[PDB]
């Protein structure tokens, strides 16, 4: 038959704030860095 079907990897760290993934754990603190740091994201305000 065929089972996953699938040939990248496993992708565990899932970020939620937006909806990200990452092979590593470091890979997720890193780019939740860009969440947290608010300069895309934010109110009106100057
Ligand atoms: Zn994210």
């Amino acid at each position: 038959g065929s089972s996953g079907s699938s040939g990248s990897g496993e992708r565990p760290y899932g970020c939620n704030e937006c909806g990200k993934n990452f092979g590593r754990h470091s890979h997720l603190i890193e780019h939740l860095k860009r969440h947290f740091r608010e300069k895309s994201s934010g109110p009106s305000s100057g």
